[PDB]
């Protein structure tokens, strides 16, 4: 006896759960298409020097890596953004910009579920809060087609660029990725530890502008026109043109985990406060830079989990069972009609109809139960007096007789 | 300077590519839904003691497998099949049959390519060859699809009960399994010496059944009635019936490389000669007893892969670069129209258009020739004077003013 149980942390997809899975994707897609981007992919297996930032990243913590027998280091993605920059170091000048590329990649870690699925949107050379606008949108974009309103889920937005002025202005521009790291983890006396470990007070001050509730305190302490004012007007200006005002919201305590945003950061979430974070993203201006890129390339996006927001999904009753549907069966009434029922077959497929025929050998009833079982429009009998006659038996499910020709 | 080149053996998607890989798949999914499959997936990491089948065969052989830090041996599978079946051993009296299941899953090699995708099909609780029959069917439409014709390709069928007759004519069953990987290694004197060096002359019965150029010349061996002939003829007749017998043919030199197969086994090809298999399949009616179950479970399937189809649709001039298209590009006269461009974007969206809007900020006539680049149906200038008027211009690409309800 085999384990029928799937490896540790991953997950089996049968028909019934892929329809749940499949249902959620087609949104992704749909949303994607919506939005005007272009899908891509690349190996889920990469070389692990692709994710060393050193800068205790959980993410990069937790990564599900190992060496070939040829000896290499390489790892199963963690996240798809540094696959996503190499397609981009590797295309140079003959990308033409701006660019929107999409992905719904499969992603892992060790050390609980190891892999999960996580929809990708990314906006490339565009230096605009528009671009960070527009991914927010298709964001709330998804969760809406799935049925979830502004009052069951919102986007809490801030920038780092605040923070970094209070970092540059408490004495250096290196430590800005490590401290961000440690300052997601608020959500306590542990991480007023891990600044003092870092080094350096200009903790207080950190404490005291995650804690701003609005945007003219933050405009108080930074001026009408710091950047991140300036940007995060402009940002909700837009939204709220463009209808999704009720969806977002300013947060001064939202930085995200990862060490190369560098602007503006966002994260969904659930308005009953059950959930972790549904969606996260933000601005890399400096990510390609730093991969070798000879021009500075400007970069945002986000990612999208396929976990989180199911469980939503389920709490709210908005993923129904989605059961099977087919066109149409084809029932021969006996093996002598078989091939009269494969020709009918064929014409139904032909045209553009998802049709069955009853495969096994079995009587007319129990291929009739069989076809309300697999969720059929109409089970189409071939029997042997209407099939003289030029003729089938159909039956709508959700048995006049007809001519071949009428079927489609 | 990071490197931008993938891990060795895999495939880089950027859009150029993905379009011609959803092509693909577009296909493989419309084929299983015209064929009423139900579509499934399963961890691309599974234990390496689901493909332990001690029987030499190359896929086997070739595994992409490692040992967990925790001291579990797993692999990237190398196919699917043996997913499938820990999926349906787990589901066990749950699972009604006959069930017809599919996937696009990527599998994995080491030691040259050491990542495909194969689009994959199986019958499960159908002992009569009506699965194999359909299953073949749907290997054709697939291919037909995709604007080949039975003058480009064809399938070749044979059934593996003819030479287990000959094998168990000449003195042991446990040992059929390692002649059939020989055998198929056909297409010299090498595998001669491997049906030596496996025991036992029976070489030479093999050598002359699988020259045997017809069916007729297996009924003149077997008599018009082995399971294997009365099987191939009622196969025939239902290819025929379906309306594909040009695409179909019988060839007793073929056995495939897997183990499982127990009755028909088909492989896809080219009738030039130039590409290796198509696609391959066969009936596998003792998998599912070997994994544990305590009833014997039918099944059959096939595996597609998504290269050597590839190559061919080049040759034939049948994969023409698919350009990205996009129904209209929402064009701002300048940053002061933003809000009103964005509102605008907003109702082309809720019509069910996909829509761009020019993110960053350029003068309009470059808007144009990126909207042009885009692949755009129509341009949509939001401009002051218009927008006074409740209107923007509209112009085709594939200026006349228009109302906002108009537009959709
Ligand atoms: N890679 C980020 C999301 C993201 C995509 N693009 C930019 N950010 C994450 O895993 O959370
Ligand atoms: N797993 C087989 C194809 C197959 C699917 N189902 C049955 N056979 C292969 O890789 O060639
Ligand atoms: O990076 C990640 C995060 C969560 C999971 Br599950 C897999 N990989
Ligand atoms: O089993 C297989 C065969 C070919 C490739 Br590429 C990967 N895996």
């Amino acid at each position: 006896m085999v384990e029928t149980e799937p490896v540790q942390g991953c997950r089996d997809f049968p028909p019934e759960a892929m329809r749940c899975r499949r249902h959620l994707f087609d949104v992704f897609h749909a949303t994607a298409k919506t939005f005007g981007f272009e899908e891509y992919d690349a190996p889920v297996l990469e070389s692990e020097e692709l994710y060393i930032r050193k800068a205790g990243e959980e993410i990069t913590e937790q990564m599900f890596n190992f060496i070939t027998k040829g000896g290499h280091r390489v790892a199963l993605r963690p996240e798809m953004t540094p696959s996503l920059a190499r397609l981009l170091l590797g295309k140079g000048r003959s990308l033409l910009l701006p660019a929107k590329w999409y992905s719904i990649p499969q992603c892992w870690r060790y050390e609980r579920r190891r892999e999960h699925y996580q929809w990708n949107m990314d906006i490339v050379g565009v230096k605009s809060v528009s671009a960070e606008v527009e991914l927010v949108c298709a964001a709330c974009w998804a969760m809406r087609s799935l049925g979830l309103s502004s009052k069951d889920v919102g986007i809490k937005v801030n920038s780092r660029k605040v923070l970094q002025t209070v970092v540059e202005q408490a004495g250096t521009s290196d430590k800005f990725a490590p401290v961000c790291v440690i300052v997601d983890k608020m959500e306590r006396e542990e991480v007023e530890a891990q600044l003092a470990v870092l080094g350096l007070t200009v903790v207080d001050a950190i404490t005291t502008t995650l804690s701003l509730k609005s945007i003219d305190e933050i405009a108080q302490r930074v001026g009408e026109e710091h950047e991140a004012v300036k940007e995060l007007r402009q940002f909700f200006e837009q939204v709220e043109a463009y209808g999704y005002g009720d969806w977002v919201l300013f947060d001064a305590s939202v930085v995200r985990g990862l060490a190369y945003y560098t602007g503006i950061v966002f994260e969904g979430f659930d308005r009953e406060g059950k959930f972790r974070a549904l969606c996260g993203g933000g601005r890399y201006d400096n990510l390609l830079t730093t991969y070798g890129s000879p021009t500075p390339i400007p970069c945002a996006g986000f990612g999208f989990g396929d976990c989180v927001i199911v469980e939503l999904l389920q709490e709210k009753r908005l993923l129904p069972d989605i059961p099977h549907v087919v066109d149409d069966v084809v029932i021969p009434f006996d093996e002598s009609m078989r091939p009269h029922a494969l020709a009918v077959l064929r014409r139904l497929r032909d045209a553009g109809r998802s049709a069955d025929i009853i495969l096994d050998k079995k009587k007319v009833v129990q291929a009739f139960n069989y076809a309300d079982r697999v969720g059929a429009v109409r089970a189409v009998l071939v029997a042997p007096e209407e099939w003289e006659r030029g003729e089938v038996q159909v039956k709508m499910l959700r048995g006049f007789a007809v001519p071949l020709d009428r079927l489609v």
